[PDB]
């Protein structure tokens, strides 16, 4: 989710502005057949 809904359907920077979007998170990429949206 969050950007991230397949390889095929990868938004790493929809799942990196809501991370970034979140307190104590700087950024975010899409993991897992670009499903998972990976906080850092």
């Amino acid at each position: 989710g969050f950007g991230c809904n397949g390889x095929w359907n990868e938004d790493d920077l929809r799942c990196h502005n809501h991370c970034k979007s979140i307190p104590x998170y700087k950024g975010g990429y899409c993991a897992k057949x670009g499903f998972v949206c990976k906080c850092y």
